[PDB]
């Protein structure tokens, strides 16, 4: 549950002093040094004589362009904070001004703190610069590796879903969130100004957007910047926010100026969200307009003007280096010479190197500084969920009529299930969905909680289970919700959401960026202590997309998350709920789970319970599993082959498959696979099988039948070194389907029951069975031909139960 | 190509300082008598024992009604260029207001540093009234003669062209174009306005149009003194100019009231031009609404209200001299005197007849006074044309084929 930190929403009520302000200016000018520095500076970085090129990077790497306009913004939010006592978390939406944020991380203190390495004195002064975008160095984004970044804004968009996860359940959080006005052009920033109408101003904390329209994104200018002032207020209004803009820089006016006026509107809009948190202690049911600001200010801001006749200032040029290069000549070490003595370095640094007292002591201490504040390293915060026990959901008629009962729904079970969580840990779980809660069948969790909604109410008839306040949040977009859970994580909190699984793919990219996040965190970052996983229930999957068609047919986020599974760093889970029992032995595991993206294909049709809770938490364990009870041979050598299932439905064909070999006489072996990674080279993944487990389950010399729940491809890769995989005849989705029955499905994918039970034949003895392979095959096209003519599916695949089940 | 002078496009962000006022009203009533100076006498120019007709000029040449109020403006606008550093040219559009730019001439150094004979004392004063409007001497116009005139508003009517013509490729260049009300009358003038359209804000200068709207010409009202105010606004707002007006000179208003109150304005004028040329660094495809400032103040404004009982102060009886002589009677030569003394000169000339420092300490220095500035004298900043090889563009085939050949179009060679 967040923590109340500092003296939240306090106004001022004095102006502030021209003392703080003198600060300000400082902490900008010395930032904007530092800034300049970590792009440009190998050595020499108070450029005592003889300063020259030797002193000069060879590459310049790194992004000058956004970088002032944020130094001042957070000069002054620093100030804001000192004076306040505001808890607060900055969202640097244009991550790739990364040197604005190891410069407030040094001159807060939390650098140092963190890398004593890099020391507040001419020498760590040196190493900072170095070290920046330079290889066995750091960085040139905001990257996890910055103390006081919960965002990298490497991949632009998502500034607005972190901003507002955050302050979800986190009522004392301040959260000013900056964004490109070149990142407000993409789509996932575009839906994320609507999180408004999703948070409550009494429940949860308050997003200050900053859009920072500096006019220009890397070679043009930004839609934003370049429609009218009265187009871009109203767009902001109609979205619910009250949009303040401030406009300096384009003129002479002196620093002092724009940093009183600045400072007053800060205030101006902080006294706005100190009203709007007052009345929220009285009326939380009326949706306020939450201040934005749009901070129009020059790109590249206090560089030269021009340089080489090229306006730099105020352009896109200035977006990476504005002086291409500061070796070729000496005109242009000249003009890199000029530029950093404009900051007055002399006035800012004492003789040995370190910033003056008088330039940090408006800044705030301790776990206010935007470097401490624990809620930038969510780890900290971060406690373990108390669980229900996992016995009062287990399905127990299994372990009653035996493997292969019932026409149940498994996510209904992982529902009743996260209800539970919910009620035992408010204020600490969410659900996300996008629009899909009911429709993957999570619903059960409306018992305890509802679905917040800070939009209009109109009728009890149809605002069934929404409330101003609730865990539960849906907005149809999967950015949005991939986005949200993303900063409720990394706050420290917990949760899960629910897609179709066709339209996970929307939300690729953002899997790939924490994956990325947290591949760094675990390889080279252990001070950001472990985040909650991301949990992703995957489900109306692609076998019972019979109803939606082809467009709802595709299961490649499988592919998609194999691509972040490398140097044991174990930040992937993807398991496949073969019934309901399975699913909560993962769910368990993955809600218990910490640094990973865990990804839980399910299906919400009626189907088989295959395990009891004991033997889907072994078969978890392990990750595959040998179904003795499921067998008809007794050991490897008996076996004339192995069928395996991964994924819900390819284990209901493959057990069919197996009472028709059954009846055939024929010894086969049955395997299910929960654990993707677990057939992963034991070479690549120390938890994977190890070649010898591998063999023992998948035989080492008889043929195997593989039934997988998504691309071939998949399990063709993964076992390439594997005991035995040249005999792995591996069956997936192949791009075939519509809108038909759920046995057509199967069928034209050659993964049903009877093309499976042939397949085995083929394998055996292809001459010996010729005749019931042929049979098979008739057998085939007629339920089909039963299909198109009854509209439902053959008697025998419908009505078809395990030979294992008694009445 | 056109010199940067000073800083130019600078706030003052203060307000105007009173010790500079009273430097203006010392500017504008020193520059008041050296006018009537070169207008009447032809010696004596301090009034000593003894002043009389002896020291005055048979024949009047000289405009006055123009000139107080030109003397005003130009008073104020040195103020303005000394505490801005702006690199300034004016265009007197009523040229006929010569005494008004020797006078500034003579005050801000560049008359006695060009002419030195002309010294800064009583026997350069009386050779300088004498000159004026005199045989070998020197023009009754803002004539070429002069320091600071790029323009002599003989024939009215080229205020604006020339105004316009000069700030472009001029960036740095203010040019307060003082345009006449009977001049604003002319074609040429009329259409002159519309060049705001023509310039840009980044790679061109700015002209701040002046209308002297002093109510008269020689012998008429001026068509813009005497349509409605509201009328006059509109009419200028339609050609792109943003109309500021002052109202001055009509009542008993004390002259340091009015200082203060002309200052104020000319500095919110101010600021919006640099609101203009700041912009234009950024978005300069985006023409802006120019400042232009309506000067509305009596005609001969300071001379004797009555003469002979008929007004003068206000009227267009005092286009040329208020007073017809002051030799034919000796009741007209008193009201000369009482005029001449109206300025108090026993404050403005200290014992050997230079002008006070006081009177010209608010004054601007070197190349930014208005006789002192090379665009003022464009020849110091003309370089000769890096001209290409004319071979490269002859007809040759005149040499091969002979003499009379073709059907060329001979411009497109000149093209
Ligand atoms: C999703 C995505 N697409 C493209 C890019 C490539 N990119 C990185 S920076 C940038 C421009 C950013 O412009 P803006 O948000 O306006 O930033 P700023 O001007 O503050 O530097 C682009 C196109 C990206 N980072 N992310
Ligand atoms: C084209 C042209 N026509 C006529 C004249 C003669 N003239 C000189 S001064 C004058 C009146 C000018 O009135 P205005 O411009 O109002 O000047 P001010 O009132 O300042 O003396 C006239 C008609 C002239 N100089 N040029
Ligand atoms: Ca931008
Ligand atoms: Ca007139």
């Amino acid at each position: 549950t967040s923590p109340v930190i500092g003296t939240p929403w306090k106004k001022l009520n004095a102006p502030v002093s021209e003392e703080a302000l003198e600060g300000v200016d400082k902490y900008w000018r010395v930032a904007n040094y530092l800034s300049i520095g970590q792009i440009y500076l190998r050595s020499n970085p108070l450029m005592k004589e003889p300063f020259t090129r030797e002193d000069v990077k060879h590459r310049l790497v790194g992004h000058w362009g956004t970088t002032p306009g944020l130094n001042f913004l957070i000069g002054h939010i620093n100030r804001f904070i000192a004076d306040h006592g505001q808890n607060t978390v900055i969202i640097m939406g244009p991550g790739h001004g990364g040197p604005a944020g190891t410069s407030q991380s040094y001159l807060d203190g939390t650098y140092t703190e963190t890398f004593p390495k890099i020391t507040k004195d001419e020498a760590g002064l040196q190493k900072f610069f170095r070290q920046f975008s330079y290889p066995g160095g750091i960085p040139s984004h905001f990257a996890p590796e910055t103390p006081g970044s919960i965002h990298e804004g490497g991949e632009l968009g998502y500034a607005l879903s972190h901003a507002y996860g955050a302050i979800m359940d986190n009522p004392s959080l301040f959260v000013p969130a900056i964004v490109g006005d070149g990142e407000a052009e993409t789509g996932p920033l575009a839906t994320g100004w609507q999180s408004n109408k999703l948070v409550n101003p009494r429940t949860d904390g308050i997003v200050l957007p900053i859009l920072h329209l500096n006019g220009y994104k890397i070679a043009n200018p930004t839609i934003l910047s370049r429609i009218s002032d009265e187009e871009l207020h109203e767009f902001f209004h109609g979205m619910g926010y009250e949009p303040y803009e401030f406009v300096a820089g384009f003129d002479d006016e002196d620093h002092m100026s724009i940093h009183r006026r600045f400072a007053e509107l800060w205030e101006t809009i902080w006294d706005e969200i100190c009203d709007i948190k007052a009345t929220a202690q009285t009326d939380n049911v009326h949706r306020p307009f939450y201040p934005m600001l749009i901070f129009r200010t020059p790109k590249g801001w206090t560089c030269p003007k021009y340089i080489d006749g090229k306006k730099t200032e105020g352009s896109w040029r200035s977006h990476q280096v504005p002086l291409a290069s500061a070796r070729d000549t000496e005109a242009h070490f000249e003009v890199l010479k000029n530029w950093l003595e404009s900051y007055k370095p002399e006035e800012l640094f004492d003789a040995n190197g370190a910033v003056k007292d008088d330039v940090l002591a408006f800044m705030p201490k301790g776990e206010l500084r935007i470097g401490a504040n624990p809620n930038a390293n969510g780890g900290v915060i971060r406690n373990d969920l108390k669980l229900p026990n996992l016995e009062d959901y287990e399905v127990k008629e299994v372990a009653e009529y035996g493997h292969g009962w019932g026409q149940l729904e498994a996510t209904r079970t992982l529902g009743a299930y996260t209800r539970d969580i919910i009620k035992n840990n408010p204020r600490d779980f969410r659900i996300f969905g996008p629009d899909e809660t009911a429709s993957n069948r999570l619903q059960a969790s409306y018992e305890v909680t509802n679905k917040q909604w800070d939009a209009g109410y109109i009728s009890d008839e149809v605002d069934e289970h929404m409330h101003v306040s609730g865990q539960v949040v849906e907005q149809l977009s999967e950015h949005q919700m991939e986005g949200f859970l993303e900063a409720y994580l990394l706050t420290g909190r917990h949760g899960i959401w629910s897609s179709y699984e066709s339209f996970v793919h929307v939300i690729d990219s953002m899997l790939n960026q924490h994956a990325k996040w947290l591949e760094a965190t675990v390889r080279e970052i252990p001070w950001r202590k472990p985040i909650a996983s991301m949990n992703l229930l995957v489900s109306s999957h692609v076998w019972r997309q019979d109803h939606n068609g082809f467009s709802h047919q595709d299961p490649g986020v499988t592919s998609v998350l194999l691509n972040k599974c490398f140097h044991n760093d174990h930040v992937i889970g993807i398991y496949f709920a073969t019934d309901a029992n399975m699913l909560l032995a993962i769910a368990e595991k993955c809600y218990k789970s910490t640094n990973k993206i865990n990804a839980i294909i399910a299906g919400k049709q009626p189907a088989a319970t295959w395990l009891t809770l004991d033997e889907a938490r072994a078969e978890l364990e392990k990750g595959a599993a040998a179904w003795d009870w499921a067998s008809t041979a007794k050991n490897n050598d008996e076996a004339e082959v192995v069928l395996a299932a991964a994924g819900d439905v390819p284990t209901q064909e493959i057990m069919a498959a197996s009472d028709k070999l059954k009846e055939l006489g024929v010894k086969f072996k049955v395997v299910n696979v929960a654990d993707l990674l677990s057939l992963q080279s034991a070479k690549e993944n120390d938890e994977a099988l190890t070649d010898e487990e591998f063999a023992d389950i998948f035989t080492a010399d008889k043929p195997v039948l593989f039934a997988y729940h998504s691309y071939a491809h998949d399990v063709r890769g993964l076992i390439y070194d594997r005991p035995n995989h040249d005999n792995f005849n591996v069956h997936g989705y192949e791009e075939e389907g519509s809108t038909t029955t759920p046995y057509d499905m199967v069928r034209v994918n050659r993964i049903d029951r009877y093309e499976l039970t042939a397949e085995a034949l083929r394998m055996i003895d292809a001459d010996k069975y010729a005749d019931k392979i042929d049979e098979l095959e008739k057998f085939r096209d007629e339920a089909f031909q039963f299909a198109v003519d009854n509209g439902y599916d053959h008697p025998d695949y419908t009505d078809w139960v395990y030979s294992g089940v008694n009445t």
